């Protein structure tokens, strides 16, 4: 079905922030069991799988609306060196995330393209869960202290 | 069946203090699950609950009697901060409630509404226990140390 | 998630809605279960804990958004003295929320929290299941005749 | 198989007055469920679905035929405004149909398409049973008052 | 175990009042079924087992309290002669029997006979329960009609 | 619930398109069934009863808002004379049948009447889906040919 | 356990073709779906899965030899325009990919890295019979015919 050339834009932008995100998460994660955080390795791992999904709706769109998908072009990984520093990485990656989305969901809305609009939102609802499990981790560092935080991550 | 009028007036004050008691404990679970204390979330959800269910069991009382549930007057929430606060607002509440089942528990004796009487004591009973398990976790939180106390309360 | 200042007072203003409900649907049932219209009683207790469940949501997403729910102010509760004016008080109660739950959604789509307006279009479905249901019974009872129809609200 | 061309015009027939029963119990069938006499609704439905099935068997005959069938002309639905107007449009409906049926089965005989002939007659089956289930909710409401007879069919 | 001569007294009058109700309920109960009330008939009987029971823990009370439990002497049964009286009457008898359960409760508390007092208070219960019951049934009559309310009763 | 005129009339343009869908992709399954091409016409069939319960939807959303399901006007069928032009004629139907949905999503969101558009937006969702359907299986003609894609439709 | 450098370097440069494939048979597989072709869409599908197997096993080696995992560089995807090139893609990255986990086997066998030779080995396996696949894919369309060859890939 012919869709709105500046709409597959949109989509194949989103669709590069979720590749992004693949990668990050899955490095992280990976980083998080290497050092025997394994609970923390395990979230990051499905955070990961869940971005796996985004991009697969979004490749599905894209081709049904006769667009190319765009996996080719790789933006910058935020790889943090300690698990502060990987959360807040991924919670900036997060935050960029959504102001693309909304920005995708205007320009659907626009020319009237509802069912990408809904597909965005989907895909919105997930990265403010996302949003809200990274600084709820954030905030439990600060508030158990940050070795009880490590500790209680370490097995499953 | 036709009560005493006072009773009626002591049973909606009970239920006056149990409908406090429902929206400070479901506000302060929320803000416990929020920040990802999510044990102390479950347990106070289940004291909201619990509250519920006083109400439930009062206002059926008091139809019973022939008097009218008020519902309409909700009295101050006590609502904390942290932790520390949110457990010593409950438990400044709960004193202050037991207080007043007391009161009404001598003037049902007083006018011979047994049932009535029966009624509060097992409300009663109830609230010792939220009073107990207040005044423990204050006490387990000086035991074990308060960065100690909310990592034991993240994960259910 | 910072959210924005007044979509949170909007959502404030549908929990305070929410709170009514709550409350006035609540009596209604113990009031019909009192008078052995245990059909009726049913009925309207399934309706309160909808509204349980729809401040829930509302209170979580406040939180999240880093605003304050608002379980204090309670507005006036409408409570009938027979059936038809309960029916009667229920509905007035449900339009007057569904005007705010529009007002709402308008001002999320301004300020594009598309989360925040889904949530609330998931309500406002729920509160026209809630009008259609309340018109439906007030219906009947002009189809059936008054006395058949809490004849065959008796019995569960 | 080359039908009679004659045969296959009654057949047509007889589908067009299936294609005005489909959409007026349909319709007869929502506006009970609307109006909360959920009875009414869900046996019209039923009876909506009969008139269905016995599209699909016609349309099915007249390809086997080498006829061509007619879903393009809807003739007049009958639609009531109340519960004794609807089941009376229903049953109008019903007898002009079976005398439709009965001159198409005149026919069938009458050229030797015996196997034509038995289908309609298990569809004119149905329509005597339509009929007496008619014919009977009438004089039930005349035996037991509309009033009644609105109530029973309140609730499934 | 020896009791207070007084306690007794009063227990063997809560048994009178309990050996009248058994009776009363009993006829009544087969009064109603006779009449093809079946429901009325059936809840019925299961008040007059509930005046059993009660009959049976005061008896046995009685006993250990080595007293003498007086089954001989009958009061006055209250029959009446069609739905409304016989509830009504039911509900004469009920009032007349939580007055003399307060009286007797009081009693028990001035001798320390705390286990006879729990006894009564449950009795106490029940007959509320039962109070509650047939106010409700009363008030039914008025809200739906007699002869309503009497085809409801008709099967169980 | 009083809808808005212009809602309802978009409604009613709505469940006119159904309509015609529904008898053309019934008339086209059972034409593919009598040719021996039953997995096109178990397909078909699903379509078709895709848009039954499309229209029921709109029906009951129509009657909701106290407006007048049109079932009477029933548009042009298309009806192809082999499979290619029946798939084509099935594909310009759903094409035309997105423009109105697209036009009457507009207008709920102009007077604000959120349900409508959400159900409007699950129809549109499923009409993409077919939409989907028929584009792949005029692709796969061309990929395969059409003496193998009809094999390959033959048996179920 | 600090692994020798240059080891890590050929471990980093086989996880740039794990990631490269991963991207370009998702692609594939979704190209395939898309079309119709959903035999060939599940069975490209499992190759992508295939090859994020592989990428983790290399994350995880290099991470405990005390490497850095390189997921930033992705290389050149090889995106087909049909069948037959888009398999032969595949063939010629995965004929490149041979090449570059053969000159890392020499290494880690020089060095006496014998569990990373191992874990080589392992996905040498796999793509030889990644090899197998594709040719024979290849070879099968020359015996049946390109036609034929896609028809026994529509359905799974
Ligand atoms: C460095 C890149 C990637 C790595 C390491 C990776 C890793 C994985 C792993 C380990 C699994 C689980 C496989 C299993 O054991 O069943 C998986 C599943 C999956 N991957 Fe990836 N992946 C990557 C990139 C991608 C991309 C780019 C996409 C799509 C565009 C994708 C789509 C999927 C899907 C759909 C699943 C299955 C999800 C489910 O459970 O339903 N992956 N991935
Ligand atoms: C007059 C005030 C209230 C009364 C009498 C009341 C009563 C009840 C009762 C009897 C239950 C079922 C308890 C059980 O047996 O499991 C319940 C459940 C519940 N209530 Fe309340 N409630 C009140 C206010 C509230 C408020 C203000 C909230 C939230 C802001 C709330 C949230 C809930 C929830 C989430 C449930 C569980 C519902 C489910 O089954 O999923 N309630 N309530
Ligand atoms: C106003 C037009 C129509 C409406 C609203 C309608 C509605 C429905 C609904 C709601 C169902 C149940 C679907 C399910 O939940 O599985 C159904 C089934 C069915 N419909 Fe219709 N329909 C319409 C027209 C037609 C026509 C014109 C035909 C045939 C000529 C037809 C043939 C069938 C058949 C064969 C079934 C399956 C019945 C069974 O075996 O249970 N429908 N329809
Ligand atoms: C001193 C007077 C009575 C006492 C203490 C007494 C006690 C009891 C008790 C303890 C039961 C068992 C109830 C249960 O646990 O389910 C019972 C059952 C029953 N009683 Fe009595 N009762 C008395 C008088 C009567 C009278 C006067 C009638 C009828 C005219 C009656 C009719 C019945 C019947 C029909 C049952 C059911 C027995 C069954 O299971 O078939 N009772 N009674
Ligand atoms: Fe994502
Ligand atoms: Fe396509
Ligand atoms: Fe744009
Ligand atoms: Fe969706
Ligand atoms: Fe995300
Ligand atoms: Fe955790
Ligand atoms: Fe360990
Ligand atoms: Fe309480
Ligand atoms: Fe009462
Ligand atoms: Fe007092
Ligand atoms: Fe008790
Ligand atoms: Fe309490
Ligand atoms: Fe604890
Ligand atoms: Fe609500
Ligand atoms: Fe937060
Ligand atoms: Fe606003
Ligand atoms: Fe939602
Ligand atoms: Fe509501
Ligand atoms: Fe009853
Ligand atoms: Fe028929
Ligand atoms: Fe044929
Ligand atoms: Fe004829
Ligand atoms: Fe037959
Ligand atoms: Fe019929
Ligand atoms: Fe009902
Ligand atoms: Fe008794
Ligand atoms: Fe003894
Ligand atoms: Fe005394
Ligand atoms: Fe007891
Ligand atoms: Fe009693
Ligand atoms: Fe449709
Ligand atoms: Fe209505
Ligand atoms: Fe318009
Ligand atoms: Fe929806
Ligand atoms: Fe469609
Ligand atoms: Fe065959
Ligand atoms: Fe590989
Ligand atoms: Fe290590
Ligand atoms: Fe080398
Ligand atoms: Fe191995
Ligand atoms: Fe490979
Ligand atoms: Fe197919
Ligand atoms: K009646
Ligand atoms: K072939």
């Amino acid at each position: 079905m012919k869709g709105d050339k500046k709409v597959i834009q949109h989509l194949n932008k989103i669709l590069g922030n979720e590749l992004i995100a693949i990668n990050q998460y899955f490095l992280h994660s990976r980083m998080w069991n290497d050092w025997g955080l394994k609970r923390l390795g395990a979230h990051e791992y499905h955070e990961s799988i869940d971005e796996m999904k985004h991009a697969d709706k979004l490749i599905e769109r894209i081709l049904f609306l006769e667009g190319a998908p765009n996996l080719q072009d790789l933006g910058k990984l935020l790889i943090g060196a300690n698990t502060q520093e990987m959360l807040q990485c991924d919670l900036n990656l997060e935050l960029k995330a959504t102001k693309d989305l909304r920005e995708a969901i205007v320009h659907c809305e626009q020319v009237h393209d509802y069912v990408s609009r809904d597909l965005l939102k989907d895909i919105l609802e997930s990265e403010e869960e996302h949003i809200d499990y990274l600084e709820t981790q954030l905030g439990l560092i600060q508030k158990v202290g940050l070795e009880n935080y490590l500790q209680s991550h370490m097995h499953e």
